[PDB]
């Protein structure tokens, strides 16, 4: 399958859709797409490409920076997440990390 993921810049104001594969991470097609986020490590280990949902899930059993109450609260780095679903999230949000 085949999943929208739409992309919300609250500081900036941009709303960007992709498509996403559910076999490939978020931040890899975005990148393909057109679209550059940050990133830094690009393997779950650090708090540069978090993101926040709004709606919808992901897969991302490979993170290991995010304790629980992080995921619960709808964190998500964005390079080791996969869309398990229509997806709607917010980008740059490493500042809401602590
Ligand atoms: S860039 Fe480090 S966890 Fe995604």
């Amino acid at each position: 399958a085949t999943f929208k993921v739409t992309l919300i810049n609250e500081a900036e104001g941009t709303k960007h859709e992709i498509e996403v594969p559910d076999d490939e991470y978020i931040l890899d097609a975005a990148e393909e797409q057109g679209y550059d986020l940050p990133f830094s490590c690009r393997a779950g280990a650090c708090s540069t490409c978090a993101g926040k949902l709004v709606s919808g899930t992901v897969d991302q059993s490979d993170q290991s920076f995010l304790d629980d109450d992080q995921i619960e609260a709808g964190y998500v780095l964005t390079c080791v997440a996969y869309p398990t679903s229509d997806v709607v999230i917010q980008t740059h949000k490493e500042k809401d990390l602590y």
